[PDB]
């Protein structure tokens, strides 16, 4: 479960200064659980 945070800090600084990724956000949540499986 802690990994869920490992991902937040990841897209946290990226989306914090990225004005061109308000769509790929969804495709991201998909890989989210994909990581929990390992």
């Amino acid at each position: 479960d802690w990994l869920k945070a490992r991902v937040e800090q990841e897209l946290q600084a990226l989306e914090a200064r990225g004005t061109d990724s308000n769509a790929e956000l969804r495709a991201m949540e998909a890989k989210l659980k994909a990581e929990i499986q390992k």
